[PDB]
C-alpha cells in the first residue's frame, strides 16, 4: 500500500511461509522471554485470569482445560486486549468446527448465499457435502463466507433485522461465557455472533468493528483450521499495527478501547505441505462424552467433511454482547 498499515498488510499477504519474512510475527504459543523479534515480542505481557470465576465442572462441560491451566497475554499499549492460546481439551475443536459448518449455517440463521431474504435452498448443504466426498463444480459449503447468529443485519435500514431474532446457540453461548468470565466479565451474555469462513487466499481488509463506546461490550474471537496472520493497529488507520499469529483454537478477547482499533487478517497460512491439519487437531473428539456436557458426539461422516474442509480453510467465530457495528 502507501501508509504503514497498508504496507504491512500487503507485506504479509505476499509473504513466504517458512522464511524469515515472519520473524516479526508474535507467536503467543512459543516459549520465550519476549525476545527474538524486536519490537513485537517485547510488548508481550502476562495477563491475569479470574481463575476462581470458572469452575472445573464448567470448563470441562465447555470442552476447555481448567482455567488454571490457561495462559493469557496482553500487549503493551493495547488496553482491553487479551490473547489466549488454545485452551481447548484435545479433540474438542472438532465439535465447534462441526457446529459452524453443519448446524449454525442452517437456514434459520442468515448467511452470505443470500442478502437477508431467501434464495431457493435446493439440496441441503451438509448432505451434498457428504456426497461430494463419496463420488469422484463449487461446493455449496465451499461458497459459504459468513453467517450471523442471534442478530441479523438487514442492509437497507443499516441496522439489525426488525422481526428476525433467532435464539443464540446455547453450546456456543456457554463456551463464550466461560471464557469471558475468566477474563473478568462474569456477567457477559452472548447475543450476537458472526461466523467467517476463509479459504487459503481469503483476506479481511483493514477495518474497525464499531465506532462508539457507551454501548460497547466485550467481543470474543475464536479461530480453527489453518493459522492466520492478525494485524492489530490503532484508532487511526495509518498507525503501524502489531502482527501476531492466530493458530487453531486460539482466542482473542477485545474489550474497552481495544474494541475500537483497526484490525485485519492479511494472510491465512497454508499447511506447510500445502494441504493438511494443524497438530492440535490430530486428536479426535472422544467417543464417549460426559453426559452433563454441552458438547455432543461427532459422527465419522461428519468428521470426514470437517477434516477435508479444514485442510485448506480457517473458521472464525466472533461472539459479542449487544445490550451497532459497521
Ligand atoms: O477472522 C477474524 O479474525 C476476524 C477479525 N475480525 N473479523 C470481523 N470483524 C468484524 C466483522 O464485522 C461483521 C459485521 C458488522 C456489522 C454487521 C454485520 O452483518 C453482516 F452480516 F455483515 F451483514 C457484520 C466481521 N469479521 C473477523
Ligand atoms: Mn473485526
Amino acid at each position: 500500500g502507501e501508509d504503514a498499515f497498508r504496507k504491512l498488510f500487503r507485506f504479509y499477504r505476499q509473504s513466504r511461509p517458512g522464511t524469515a519474512d515472519l520473524e516479526g510475527v508474535i507467536d503467543f504459543s512459543a516459549a520465550h522471554a519476549a525476545r527474538g523479534k524486536g519490537p513485537g515480542a517485547q510488548k508481550v505481557i502476562k495477563s491475569q485470569l479470574n481463575v476462581s470465576s470458572v469452575s472445573e465442572q464448567n470448563a470441562y462441560r465447555a470442552g476447555l482445560q481448567p482455567v488454571s491451566k490457561w495462559q493469557a497475554y496482553g500487549l503493551k499499549g493495547y488496553p482491553g486486549f487479551i490473547f489466549i492460546p488454545n485452551p481447548f481439551l484435545p479433540g474438542y475443536q472438532w465439535h465447534w468446527v462441526k457446529q459452524c459448518l453443519k448446524l449454525y449455517s442452517q437456514k434459520p440463521n442468515v448467511c452470505n448465499l443470500d442478502k437477508h431474504m431467501s434464495k431457493e435452498e435446493t439440496q441441503d448443504l451438509w448432505e451434498q457435502s457428504k456426497e461430494f466426498l463419496r463420488y469422484k463444480p463449487r461446493s455449496l459449503l465451499e461458497k459459504l463466507r459468513w453467517v450471523t447468529v442471534g442478530y441479523h443485519y438487514n442492509w437497507d435500514s443499516k441496522k439489525y433485522s426488525a422481526d428476525h431474532y433467532t435464539p443464540f446457540p446455547s453450546d456456543l453461548g456457554f463456551l463464550s461465557e466461560q471464557v469471558a468470565a475468566a477474563c473478568g466479565f462474569e456477567d457477559f451474555r452472548a447475543e450476537a455472533g458472526i461466523l467467517n469462513y476463509y479459504r487459503l487466499d481469503s483476506t479481511l481488509g483493514i477495518h474497525v468493528d464499531r465506532s462508539e463506546l457507551d454501548h460497547s461490550k466485550p467481543l470474543l474471537s475464536f479461530s480453527f483450521g489453518q493459522s492466520a496472520i492478525f494485524l492489530l493497529g490503532g484508532l487511526q488507520r495509518d498507525e503501524a499495527p502489531t502482527a501476531m499469529f492466530m493458530h487453531s483454537g486460539d482466542i482473542m478477547i477485545m474489550s474497552g478501547f481495544s474494541r475500537l482499533l483497526n484490525h485485519a487478517v492479511p494472510r491465512v497460512l497454508p499447511n506447510p505441505e500445502g494441504e493438511g491439519l494443524p497438530h492440535c487437531l490430530e486428536a479426535p473428539l472422544p467417543a464417549v462424552l460426559p453426559r452433563d456436557s454441552m458438547v455432543e458426539p461427532c459422527s465419522m461422516e461428519d468428521w470426514q467433511v470437517c477434516a477435508s474442509y479444514l485442510k485448506t480453510a480457517r473458521v472464525n467465530m466472533t461472539v459479542r454482547q449487544v445490550l451497532n457495528f459497521p
